[PDB]
């Protein structure tokens, strides 16, 4: 009864299990990336790829939760309350699509086959002890 | 950025807002709806449409919400700081895509074309005063 | 100088007005059905029908007479005098305004030749003797 | 739902307004002119083209804040107030208004081109120093 | 690197120093009249000519300095300390390219071709003493 | 009103918005370097590339500025006026353009869509945190 968000496109929740919590940006910072890039892309009403279709519908998502954090923060009054809730989204469920939005994001700019390519590559970094790890992580780039 | 999901799909948010908020279904009865007849292709490797791609974010995001109803009414000490929340979940933040999933839904079992007949054609019931409205609302159904 | 606004259309001032006045839906209400149908055709450098060069100019005109009902609406001395003008406007420009709106935005959803045959049957249905008539009032609908 | 009433003409307000303001004639002087030059067309039950159907409109715009004008213009009981917003017909709304008319009068008698091509020419004799320009102004004429 | 722009152009800054410092519109004037006629293309992301390239370059520039005396004239202390500067960026810097944007616009509807021989044959209306100058510069135009 | 500087060459100001303000190196070692590499091609009368035409203009808009440091240098008399003044054009108005010197230089030495790419694969550098950032941030290059 539970879809995997990542069985379209290849990947799989398991898959980005790999990538620890603390790698993925902040959600401002991805926005700001896709708004950059892409804001004269996702405004447009065409099927320019499924990751447009995905990322239009992410974005919607946090911006609802925006909506959840400012309601919490002033239709509430206990501290505990007002500011655990937020804290919750935030932290949690935050986290819970910053994956999301720096997937479709990555896809899009890098191409579906590169970022699965980088989920393997990263794999094998962090598989690695740290005496024999690269201490440049691996890092996403274009490729004529 | 601050874009509707209904641009691709040939619609707007205005168009769909007037429908009052008693004409979705349940919550559960779209999921349901949605697993009952859609559960084939839903939770497949397979790409097929637009709308599956669309749609099957949406069911993800009301499992995040209902994850957040579930901890803020088991953590969160006052019910009058959380029935709120969660009552607020339910009501406000649920009617925001209970819309979301009804047009995908609506739209697979139809078409794009179908469903968007039945929005206009409904407006025009519903914005007639009440004095010389028939009756009966349209009935969405497919034409052969 | 009696420039009727529908001669060119092959209707009249007299059928709109064999019509009852409450039957036409409201300003505010009718206005988004275009706002939200037709705010891409409309705001096009490039007309498509007379209908929405007609239209077109109908959003413009309603929009100083809210303007005038905005800044005399607030830019006066006395209330006593305020509404007695204010009001006027929803009054008496309305009737002959909101009319206005909803034969074009009719016009374009179902063709000319639709709405000039619903201004004879609604005209008739709505004069039988309620003895002898379908009860089931006529309306438009895209579906057959 | 910013409607340039001159988009769909190859013009927009900006150049209307790059012309200085007094330049336009009034608005008793300019509606005689289709009065006299274009009563027939006009009131025609079939358009002759756009700016007919344009021109149209304006005409009926004008008359009832010439009726408000009139309504407002005699029925009130505050004399003071009165003329607080009759003059503001005449102020603030014919300018946004001896413009639109002297637009579409102008484009019927001399075409579209040559009144887009004299917005651009006037505007820049206007601008040119006085010490190094033809002293006498453009202006349109029926003949070459 | 020491070079004036007026090269590709087939110019100098020495041809154009025979203009008199009355020679050239305003500043505003020249702005306007670029987004009067030219802000078609101006603000656009192609990239037509070579000289909207060099164009929009100007236009960015006059928008710097005038960022300056805005800032100069609201946060330096003495006026003899900053209306030196503010009249000088409109009186010497602004003369700059006060003639920069005339260059080009005027090139845009007349031609590379056209603009130049109204220097050639306008230093020669120049160079010539009072006394056998004829009472009228010559004007520049366009010839079929 | 405003045009984008970076419009027509793909790249857009919120695109350079990534770019950190230290990130840029200072205008001396820019200009330097396309005296150094393109001096026989800037002042040579012919559009090579638009990035000559952006180039040749962005150079004397610097070529300007230091006119008005030098005038401020010796026409005002507070230290707070001569200083703050100088101040602000290197501080604020030098990185205005640092952007122009530092793209289009690099534009004509690795092509523009080399440039685009460093500006996205610089952008997910940045985005990174600072525990996984490769600490050598990527850098131009050439490629056969
Ligand atoms: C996937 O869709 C859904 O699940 C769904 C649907 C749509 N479907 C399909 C339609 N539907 C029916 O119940 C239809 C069966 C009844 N059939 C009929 O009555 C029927 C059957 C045959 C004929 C027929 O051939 O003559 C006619 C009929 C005509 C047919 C053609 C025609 N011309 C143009 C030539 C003229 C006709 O003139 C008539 C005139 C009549 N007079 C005299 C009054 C009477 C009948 C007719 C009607 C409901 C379900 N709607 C809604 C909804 C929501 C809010 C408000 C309203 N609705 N929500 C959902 C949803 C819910 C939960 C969930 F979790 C997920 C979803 Cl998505
Ligand atoms: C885009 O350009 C501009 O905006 C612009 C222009 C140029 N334009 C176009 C020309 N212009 C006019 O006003 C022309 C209309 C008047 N037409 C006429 O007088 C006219 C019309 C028809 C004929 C005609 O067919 O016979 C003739 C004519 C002749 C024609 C052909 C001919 N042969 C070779 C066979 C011989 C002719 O012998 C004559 C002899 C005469 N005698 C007896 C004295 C009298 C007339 C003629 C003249 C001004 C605007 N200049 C200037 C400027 C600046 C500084 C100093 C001077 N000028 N600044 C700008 C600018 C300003 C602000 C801004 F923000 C941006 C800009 Cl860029």
């Amino acid at each position: 009864m539970d879809i995997d968000p990542y069985k379209e496109f290849g990947a799989t929740v398991e898959l980005l299990s790999f990538l620890p919590s603390d790698f993925f940006p902040s959600v401002r910072d991805l926005l700001d990336t896709a708004a950059a890039l892409y804001r004269d892309a996702l405004e447009s009403p065409e099927h320019a790829s499924p990751h447009h279709t995905a990322l239009r519908q992410a974005i919607l998502a946090w911006g609802d939760l925006m909506t959840l954090a400012t309601w919490v923060g002033t239709n509430l009054e206990d501290p505990a309350s007002r500011d655990l809730v937020v804290s919750y989204v935030n932290t949690n469920v935050g986290l819970k699509f910053r994956q999301l939005l720096w997937f479709h994001i990555s896809a899009l700019t890098f191409g579906r086959e590169t970022v699965l390519e980088y989920l393997v590559s990263f794999g094998v970094w962090i598989r690695t002890p740290p005496a024999y790890r690269p201490p440049n992580a691996p890092i996403l780039s274009t490729l004529p």
